[PDB]
């Protein structure tokens, strides 16, 4: 089996931006969930060789994880929030896609995605 490319963390061409919001979101939302307990899942792209999933890129046609996202924030690769909440949004939609309600995984995102929401809940106005 292989694993596909990871998605793209720069592109020259893509114009970028620093914003508060963005800044929020490295320093706040992406550190919190970062050092979670059950965050090691979620650190890097999936690896569906070493785990024996070859089907988990054929259910998962965007994948997503805190480690891309971390670094699209560190390049700042991001034109705006809504871009990079998307990729969370994303990472947690692939897990509840791929797995099964009540799946130690699907527990570990759903305490993830709970931290998410209420950091997002103050992102600061713009
Ligand atoms: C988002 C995610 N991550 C991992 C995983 C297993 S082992 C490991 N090791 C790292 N160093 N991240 N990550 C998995 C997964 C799934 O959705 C499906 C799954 C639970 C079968 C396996």
């Amino acid at each position: 089996s292989m694993n596909p490319p990871p998605p793209e963390t720069s592109n020259p061409n893509k114009p970028k931006r620093q914003t508060n919001q963005l800044q929020y979101l490295l320093r706040v939302v992406l550190k919190t969930l970062w050092k979670h307990q059950f965050a090691w899942p979620f650190q890097q792209p999936v690896d569906a060789v070493k785990l024996n999933l070859p089907d988990y890129y054929k259910i998962i046609k965007t994948p997503m994880d805190m480690g891309t996202i971390k670094k699209r924030l560190e390049n700042n690769y991001y034109w705006n929030a809504q871009e990079c909440i998307q990729d969370f949004n994303t990472m947690f939609t692939n897990c509840y896609i791929y797995n099964k309600p009540g799946d130690d995984i699907v527990l570990m995102a759903e305490a993830l995605e709970k931290l998410f929401l209420q950091k997002i809940n103050e992102l600061p106005t713009e």
